[PDB]
């Protein structure tokens, strides 16, 4: 039998359903977004989650589920009150002086969560395998322009080029440069001194990985197991 409950990708799933509370409730009341909706389909979605968390069934099984296409039904729902396809230039609108980097943190936390529901359909197609690394999406990137952080010495700032997304990714590697073929974990934002890191590169004590198999925007090819321990290591920081 497989244990649902133990799942780290329902596990990650629940959480990012709480950050994404927090997040709206942290964020301005305005009468160009629905907060009041947004907040209740994201609660509407606990239920499903939890009952697919203590289904024990087969993870491959869980993907054809009514539970997963509710999940499904709601994230879209979400876009729709938070503006649409587009939500995300509306809020950073909102922004102009420091209320650029308080929303770009909440953007990211958003994109984190509506990614998280919307794709973990295909993290439970993969089938018995409870990994934390499996919990969240890495995928090739280029990255596209590197630059030393602002305010922290050992900190280099760079803009990766995901396929239908960009994102900016903070990394300790200070030998990453543009046209490195990396492999981004979409890990939970961090906010490094008011740089909003969207991801975390895969790489293991010699740094990061800079000829990363693959085309932009899929799953990246080869990389060494070595390189995973770290984004083991934050999702199960995310877990608690």
């Amino acid at each position: 039998m497989w244990d649902t409950s133990k799942d780290y990708r329902l596990l990650v799933a629940e959480k990012s359903v709480e950050l994404f509370i927090r997040t709206i409730e942290g964020a301005k009341f305005r009468g160009q977004w629905d907060k009041k909706r947004s907040i209740q389909l994201a609660k509407e979605m606990i239920p499903d989650i939890q009952a697919l968390r203590y289904s024990y069934i087969d993870p491959e099984e869980l993907v054809d589920t009514p539970q997963m296409k509710d999940l499904k039904e709601k994230a879209k729902g979400i876009i729709e009150a938070l503006g649409g396809e587009d939500w995300h230039h509306k809020f950073l609108s909102q922004a102009s002086r420091e209320d650029r980097e308080k929303v770009e943190e909440q953007v990211a936390r958003i994109k984190f969560f509506l990614n998280t529901i919307l794709n973990l359909d295909r993290r439970l197609k993969l089938g018995k395998i409870n990994d934390p690394v499996i919990a969240v999406d890495i995928v090739v990137g280029e990255v596209m322009s590197v630059g030393k952080h602002p305010s922290a010495d050992r900190l280099l700032v760079t803009n990766v080029n995901i396929g239908e997304r960009a994102v900016t990714v903070v990394t300790n590697d200070l030998t990453v440069k543009e046209g490195n073929r990396v492999a981004v974990a979409l890990l939970p934002p961090r906010n490094f001194f008011g740089i909003v890191s969207e991801g975390m590169f895969l790489g293991a004590g010699e740094g990061v990985l800079k000829n990363v198999k693959g085309e932009i925007g899929g799953l990246p090819k080869g990389i060494p197991l070595e390189a995973l321990n770290e984004t083991r290591n934050a999702v199960e920081a995310f877990l608690k």
